[PDB]
């Protein structure tokens, strides 16, 4: 018992990983159940852009600070990093910090990623909220792109599966944040436009879909990290992740819906 549905999903989990070429790590909660899924989800695996939770970082300073997420922030052509489809239509303009933070989560946008790490302190600043929040598995440590390298056995810029889903679910459904703040967390990981072949290839159509995507590029690393709604039901929280021993192994959205699937068949929910 207690870990029966972790089993129930662990040969098929192992078979997948296999087909992949590397390993899988995932998590899931039903947060009505308390039920959960377990594969690896202990395990470290990179961020890669998952690191979603600086927006909600940010949301949690505006707390503190009045009139934090309307503050335009100027930046020049040095501040652009490579992939940053939405700061550089406003290099000339400006953003306010709110858009940045939705850019960054809708967008993955790189350079709106950055500066809002340097209002926060750095990635030092990142995981200190982490650990204000209890989590004590994440860290960032590098800036984009650099905190993509993804090599295998490198701590850096890595959390695991159960953390991330943790995480995700006091932020998201907990009181992490205040609640004005945490459903604009929501609302942001909601209009994602990066996410469709991953977690959300893997829900019912009806069913509402709050996501943030990863991608290092590298060793086969990619993930995704969603609060799903079954239409009526309490929603569920999961997180998958991938990694693979080459630097040339390539990454898999399928695999990654795949994995996502099959964790909402573990719980009891149709994948
Ligand atoms: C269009 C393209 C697919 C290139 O993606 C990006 O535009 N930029 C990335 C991204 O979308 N971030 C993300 N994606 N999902 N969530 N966040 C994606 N990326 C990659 O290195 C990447 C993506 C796909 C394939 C390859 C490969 F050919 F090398 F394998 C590399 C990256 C790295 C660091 C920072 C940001 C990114």
């Amino acid at each position: 018992g207690s870990h029966m549905l972790t089993n129930l999903v662990a040969e098929p989990f192992a078979k997948l990983e296999q087909d992949f070429g590397g390993s899988i790590g995932v998590y899931a909660m039903d947060t009505g159940s308390g039920a959960t899924v377990s594969y690896r989800a202990e395990e470290r695996f990179p961020l890669c852009s998952s690191f979603g939770f600086l927006a909600a970082a940010v949301l949690a300073r505006s707390q503190q600070q009045a009139g934090l997420l309307d503050t335009p922030i100027r930046y020049g052509k040095n501040a652009l990093v490579p992939w940053s489809p939405i700061s550089e239509k406003y290099l000339t303009t400006g953003m306010t910090v709110a858009e940045l933070s939705a850019a960054a989560v809708q967008y993955s946008d790189n350079a709106a990623a950055n500066l809002l790490l340097k209002e926060l302190g750095g990635p030092a600043g990142l995981t200190a909220f982490m650990r204000s929040i209890g989590d004590t598995t994440f860290r960032l440590d590098r800036w984009e792109l650099e905190l993509n390298s993804a090599i295998p056995g490198d701590a850096r810029d890595t959390s695991s599966p159960r953390a991330v889903t943790e995480s995700l679910q006091k932020l998201t459904l907990g009181s992490a944040l205040a609640a004005p703040q945490r459903q604009q967390f929501v609302d942001w990981l909601k209009g994602n436009t990066t996410g469709n072949h991953r977690i959300r290839a893997a829900v019912p159509a009806d069913w509402a879909v709050g996501d943030k995507t990863g991608t290092c590029g590298v060793y086969g690393t990619a993930n995704d990290y969603a609060v799903v709604w079954p239409t009526g039901r309490a929603p569920i929280v999961l997180a998958v992740y991938t990694r693979a021993p080459n630097k040339d192994d390539k990454h898999s959205e399928a695999v990654i819906a795949a994995a996502a699937r099959l964790a909402l068949e573990g719980l009891g929910v149709n994948g």
